[PDB]
């Protein structure tokens, strides 16, 4: 019935897609920051 009706795995897995897909942006934020920061760079 109410097996944990969070299966930390369910949650756990979301989470973990989360972590990951956020690992993966991570660099290109960073480095999109940095572009963003050497790309923009007024006028």
């Amino acid at each position: 019935p109410e097996s944990p009706k969070g299966p930390d795995i369910l949650v756990v897995l979301l989470s973990v897609m989360g972590a990951i897909l956020l690992i993966g942006l991570a660099p290109l934020l960073i480095w999109a920051l940095l572009i963003t920061i050497h790309d923009r760079k007024e006028f």
